[PDB]
């Protein structure tokens, strides 16, 4: 589950 925001994809 990973969230993409703008410059980095964050593990959710």
């Amino acid at each position: 589950s990973t969230c993409c925001g703008y410059r980095m994809c964050v593990p959710c």
